[PDB]
């Protein structure tokens, strides 16, 4: 009938560049048009800022620039609280702005909701993003 | 039990699908497969307008992407360009262009937790593109 | 015209109910049904993505009448992530469609994030057994669980 969702802050680590890159561009942009170019990503998400943070997620799926980046990917976790269960997210852009949580599996089967997208830290060869998840799901 | 919220209807939006020409608002990045005849992956920033006329205000973008899998299958985000609407999207995926039916899957903004359908009728048929009739049924939770 | 209605809905109003469905994953071979369209790459071990049309039957014998199509793709990011429309093809579900998306071909669970049809607004999962694996592909048994919402007032 309803229950809501449980999580503190995520941070999701958005790494275009650099040794630790978690993404790569499989499509260039089409000149002419101004879009095309096609990312895949596998970002991590982490339950904190700094080195006792622990890894809880990875953020596992595309986005696609269409004069703005859209965002498809399965938000898989890995902490053991929910191993076994994901979020599915879809939206626009991906270091601001709010996704749209359209399903889920596991303990999120039939999850509803939203994540809002906050600049926590930029640093030289990518950036983190906090993420609070508002939504629920039914009984 | 029963979760509160608002029925959402729009109704004479157009979408200004245009593969190819001076106005053209996609790109091709992929190609079908010769031997498998699928794979062909178009990236989409279809306009959206509020009318036919030559006074239509362009209300929206369709941005995403279709792929070609013996039919195109859709995923995009309807952003909405009003300063009233602004920010808020509709999350849309689903199968053909220009008729059937799209899942609305989400949204966000004035729209969060979406859930309902678009509908798609040819209005207009041109050299370089189409005008698509698009009709959304939608309900909100609050 | 944009028109918000207030309104009540009913996540539990209308349950989806299937029999075993059975998805036939043929990456190879004279029935391949899917294509690779963008590398791996190297450096960072992502980036492939696969266009599918997957055949699904009602059954595993040879009297299974072909019910659907899974038409989409799907993206290599350390694992694959799954978008896909599946197309029903009988009468009276003719048009209609169950929008799908979550990791994993062969195994685990999917999201049911929306539907079409006599699907509009479907929520549930599905989840995935392995059903048999063959020469050039396999088959991949499908239990669906979810639900259609009923709306009320106004
Ligand atoms: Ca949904
Ligand atoms: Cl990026
Ligand atoms: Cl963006
Ligand atoms: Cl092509
Ligand atoms: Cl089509
Ligand atoms: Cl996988």
């Amino acid at each position: 009938q309803g229950n809501q969702i449980n999580f503190t802050k995520l941070y999701l680590h958005h790494t275009p560049a650099g040794p630790e890159q978690n993404q790569s561009a499989v499509t260039s942009n089409d000149k002419k048009i101004g879009l095309g170019c096609i990312v895949v990503n596998n970002w991590s998400v982490y339950d904190g800022i700094g080195s006792d943070a622990k890894l809880v997620a990875y953020a596992k799926g595309l986005h696609v620039f269409a004069g703005a980046w859209h965002n498809s990917f399965s938000l898989v976790f890995e902490d053991e609280r929910l191993k076994g269960s994901t979020l599915q997210v879809m939206g626009l852009i991906v270091e601001e702005g709010d996704w749209a949580i359209v399903g889920g599996t596991g303990q999120f089967a039939m999850a509803t909701g939203v994540i809002l997208k906050k600049m926590q830290e930029q640093k030289q060869y990518g950036n983190i993003i906090e993420l609070t998840i508002h939504g629920f799901c039914p009984l």
